[PDB]
Order: structure tokens, then sequence, then C-alpha cells
């Protein structure tokens, strides 16, 4: 992993002695302080407020002090069994921001188990693994910490206390981008959700995606907005003509259903009002109602229909 | 009360002696003989084998033997406490000759009841006052009767126990013909019945009645062979034209609403296949889909219909 060491402060004292069976797992509880804020006052600080060995913040790993060699991070007898303790921020204005960073802590979480030679578990009875600083406020000896992190701040972005057990257990994978199953496409964004009833814009062009998830593909779809689109079978949203089951629709460039006159080259086709298909062999009333205009068989607007009348009198119009 | 003595036997015995305290009410248990079938065979039969004094049928009451005498009719020692004996036949073939002789029935009951001055009470636990044969079956002294007439074929036509009770105690009256409350208008046939949700002809005229009874009026309804009717204020089906609510209507002879081409003196209507309302100022294609009609607004056909076409071109006919 890429870890900048440029705040790794070297003059901290060993608390407690070799082996150290825990890795620490905390958040800072400051909601504005960025990774660099949190290293520079790491920097200056006096140890005996508390000190810790990573800060995960802002997409990178900042190592702030030594591994191997205790800490004061929890407050508590389990100070003396610190591997290294990992904080990250608090300050993230967004799920995938928090995402992103939670991903490299998940990560550094389990190598530094792995390099420590202990189990990568979550706040088990063993005396090795990882904990939080919840579990060590709970149970370590001589504990002088009411700290509970970081439970709550992952809670608060939709992680809880149970997928953050799997993840450090398990590792972290999310698939994103584009997926695909038996049943449908379905895109995850970077911060593992994705759209669910409603329209979404991807790499330029737009999609629907039905309420579990699926693109939706050769379907109709009343929009909210009173319109109807429609998706071929890519799932592109339609724009232009389309013949969709043996007839003629128009939709508008933001791909909503047009109805009435719309204009084609060198000629006027119409569209009907109630189910969107275009109309052939008949007669469109003006908008005025004054008058009539012709359609003809092909669909195209007659510009000089000639007429003649029976007995009948019956009309017929060419 | 009408009464034919023609076959009143004049040799009967006495049974028991005065006070009489019962007015007996039978049924004939045959289902095919008329009234004048009992009387007859009242007539030469043997006595012993059972007589009584009146039988009711057929719209009338024949007298077959004396009152206030007795009579070997119920089977048993309250023989000896029949005033009157009255039997009812079993041979209607509607319900409607079965309530005109049912009323007969009651008022004759209650009639002898009173003359023999009994109370009008029926199956009562006191000695006195009119008893089914079933009641004596059940309850009279030295008992060799097996007979429960008249409540079988009384239920056979909806007569319950407990209505046949109420009719006796109170007397019936059933108000026929043309009914009405502050709701609507009913129609009660001779027997009681009335007609409800279906089509009934009454004096010469169609009218339609809702699932309680209550004719409908200024109102339209689909029918079960799928045709629409309309009635009017009075309740009439709709003959002809018809305005409606500010539109025009067709109906036919029968009351069906029609659409399509109607003629009318010397010009033709179009009604609208939908909504069955007269259709103007509107083109309408031929059968043959080969041409139109135009429809003036004022709702004609049009037989010369004349055209000028703008440039756009947009039509006006004339
Ligand atoms: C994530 N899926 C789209 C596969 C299913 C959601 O319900
Ligand atoms: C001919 N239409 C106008 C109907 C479709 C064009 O592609
Ligand atoms: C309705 N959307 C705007 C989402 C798509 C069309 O532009
Ligand atoms: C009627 N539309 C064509 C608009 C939607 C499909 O059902
Ligand atoms: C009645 N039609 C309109 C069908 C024919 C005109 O004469
Ligand atoms: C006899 N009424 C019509 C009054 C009511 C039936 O429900
Ligand atoms: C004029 N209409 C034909 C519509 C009605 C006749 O009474
Ligand atoms: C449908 N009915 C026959 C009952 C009435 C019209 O004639
Ligand atoms: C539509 N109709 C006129 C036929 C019935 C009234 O609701
Ligand atoms: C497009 N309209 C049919 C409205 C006008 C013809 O030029
Ligand atoms: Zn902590
Ligand atoms: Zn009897």
């Amino acid at each position: 992993m890429e870890i900048n060491v440029s705040k790794l402060r070297t003059d901290l004292p060993q608390v407690g002695v070799q082996p150290y069976r825990q890795v620490h797992a905390h958040s800072t509880g400051n909601p504005h302080s960025t990774v660099q804020n949190e290293a520079d006052y790491h920097w200056r600080k006096d140890p005996e407020l508390g000190f810790f060995s990573h800060i995960v913040g802002n997409g990178c790993i900042m190592q702030v002090g030594p591994v191997d060699n205790g800490a004061w991070d929890v407050g508590g007898g389990w100070n003396a069994e610190t591997y290294a303790a990992v904080e990250l921020i608090e300050s993230h204005s967004t799920k995938e921001e928090f995402m992103t960073d939670y991903r490299l802590y998940i990560e550094l979480l389990r190598n530094l188990a792995d390099e420590a030679g202990l189990p990568k578990t979550l706040d088990t009875g063993s005396l090795a693994g990882i904990k939080t600083h919840e579990y060590c406020t709970n149970n370590q000896p001589n504990n002088h910490s009411d700290h509970v992190d970081p439970y709550p701040y992952l809670a608060k972005w939709g992680i809880s206390r149970e997928q953050f057990k799997h993840d450090i257990e398990n590792g972290l994978t999310i698939e994103t981008g584009w997926q695909k199953n038996d049943t449908g496409y379905w895109y995850v964004h970077s911060d593992g959700s994705y759209p669910k009833d409603k329209f979404e814009k991807i790499n330029g062009t737009w999609y629907y995606f039905d309420s579990s998830g699926y693109m939706l593909a050769d379907r109709w779809r009343k929009h909210t907005d009173g319109n109807w689109y429609w998706f071929d079978n890519s799932g592109e949203m339609a724009t232009g003509w389309k013949k969709i089951a043996d007839k003629w629709y128009y939709f508008n460039e933001e791909g909503a259903m047009k109805t009435g006159w719309v204009k084609y080259k060198d000629t006027w086709y119409y569209l009907d009002a109630k189910e969107g298909a275009m109309v052939s062999n008949a007669f469109i009333q003006s908008a005025d109602g004054t008058g009539w205009y012709y359609l003809k068989p092909d669909g195209t607007l007659a510009d000089k229909p000639e007429f003649t009348v029976e007995p009948d009198g019956l009309i017929t119009v060419k």
C-alpha cells in the first residue's frame, strides 16, 4: 500500500513490550479535520495527550507513528498491546469520500494484523487481533477510557457493526460500474450504491433502472414528469423517430415522447395525442378549429389534398 | 264472504257437544284435486274416513259440512272441539294461484274464529282458538293422527310457520300495484312479489327496477344484452330520439341505444360508436373504408360538402 511517512514521529516512547497482540481501529472524533490536519497536529502535539500510528483520510494513508512499539491510543492497559493504531477521519462530505477511505482503512487494518502475526478478527474474546477503541474501552484492564469509536461514525455512513466485522474478517471487494447477471444489468457507483426507479446518465447516455436496480431494455416507462420514455435493447433512452412494435413514435432530444404535429424534412407528421403513434389516412382538426388537415395513408401531411364527392355524397380524398 | 253451499252435506253426525272451542286449519294433501274435486269427493265419501266443513281453492270457498257440530277432521279427541275445519287445496301451479287462495283461507279462518266466539290465535296453549292439524296431532288427547298440515304446503310457497301465525293473528293485507315512498316507486304483483334488477312491462309500458325493487327514473342502465337503456322522469323506457344532459341519443323501438348511422326525415345523423351521442362537425369513414362522410355542425349529413384548400393546405368544409 502507498504510505506517506512525511509526518512520521520518531521521538515517541515505547509503551509496554513486544509482542504486541493488537491492532486498534479508531476514528478521529473530529468532524472537520483533514488527514493532513490530523498529521500536522499529531506531529506537534504533546504525546501524553495520546498518540497513534496511522491516519486514513482523503484517499491516503499517513503513518504518523511507529508500529510494533505500543502506543497511548486507547486510554488503558491495552495501550501496552498496540502494534498499530489506525485512525479514520470523520470529515467526509459524501458517502463516496467515506467509502474511498473506508476501503483503505479495512485493507490497512488487515495488512497490519498479518504483518504483526495476528488473527484478522474484529473484537473477539481472544487477546490478539483487531480491536476497536470501543472494545478496548469495554474490555481492557486498568481502563481510563470512555471512547466508543469507530462504530458511531461508521454507522453514520451505513456501515453497521456487523458489516465492519465482516469486512475486517473477509476483506472488502466492491465491484463497481456495469454489472450483469441472468436477470439484467445494474450500475454500481464508486460508493457501492446503484440507481433504482430513476434515470441515470452513464458515459454520456441516459438509462432507466427499475426498483431493484435492473436496467430497462426494450420497454416503455411513464416518468414522474407525466411523459412517456422508451428504452431500446441496449437500454439507451430513445430520441428522435423510433418504430416500436410496428408503429412510429417521435421522441424529443430529452427523450420525452411527443404528440401532435412534428416536422420531418420536407413534410409534417401527426402523432396521436392519446397513444402517441403516427396517424395516417385521417383528418385532424386545425388548432383554431377552423378547418382540417389531411394525413395520407403513408402518414405525410397532404399539402394539396384533392376531393371528389359522390352523390352520397361520399368523399374520396387524394 | 262468498260461500258456495251447493255441496254442503246435511247428513253428517254431530261429534262431541257444544261449545266447540277450535277452528282447524288443514290442507288436502292432494297435489292434483281442485276445489270442486274435493267437494264432490267429500259429498259422496264415507264420513268415517274423515270429514270437514270448508274447502278453499281456485278462488272460492265451498262449504261442504256444517259448523258448530264437531267433525272427524283431526283423527283424535279434538274432533270433539271442531267448530269448523278448513281445508286448503294443494294443487296450485303458481304462487299467484296459491296467494289468491291463501288470502281467502286466512280471512275465513279468522271470521270463523270470531263467529265461534274464539280468540284469533294460532296454535297457542289455550284450548280455544285456531289450531293446525299439526298442533292437534301433537297436543290433542286420545290422538290417532300423524298429519302435520298445513305447514309443509304453506312453506312450499314461501309462508313460514311464523308468517302463518302472524297472518292469522293480524289479518293479511297485500297492497298491490304501484307503491311509493320517500325513496321511489315499486310495483307489487298479485302474489306480493315485485321486480328487482329487471325490466317489467306494466300497463303497456316498460320500466326497469333496481335490486331493491325501486323504479329507475332519469337514469341510464347497461342491460345484460350489452345494450344501453335510458329511463325518463316517469321511469318510462326511452325510445326514439332523446336529448339527455344536452346531448342527442337515439333508441330503437325496443329501447336499445343505437350507434352508427340513423335516418331522420330527409337526413342522416351519426351517433358516436363509443358513447352514443350525436356527432357533429366531423368526418366519418365509410364502411368500405373508401372515403368519408361529413357531418355539419348541426349534425346533419352533408349531401354536397364543398371544400376549399389553403396553401397549408388547411381544409375548410361547407
Ligand atoms: C443488485 N441487484 C440488482 C442484483 C439486485 C437488487 O435487488
Ligand atoms: C418516416 N418517419 C418520419 C416516420 C421516420 C423516419 O425515420
Ligand atoms: C428526464 N431526464 C432529464 C432525466 C432525461 C432526459 O433528458
Ligand atoms: C401508449 N404508449 C405507447 C405511450 C405506452 C405503451 O404502453
Ligand atoms: C348513410 N350513409 C352515410 C352510410 C350513406 C349516405 O347516404
Ligand atoms: C319494498 N321496497 C321497495 C320498499 C324496499 C325493498 O328493499
Ligand atoms: C333533431 N334530432 C334528429 C336530433 C332530434 C329529433 O327530434
Ligand atoms: C329488453 N326488453 C325486451 C325487456 C325491453 C325492450 O323491448
Ligand atoms: C355512455 N352512455 C351515454 C351510453 C351511458 C351513460 O353513462
Ligand atoms: C403543421 N400544420 C399542420 C399545423 C400546419 C401546416 O403547415
Ligand atoms: Zn479511538
Ligand atoms: Zn288435516
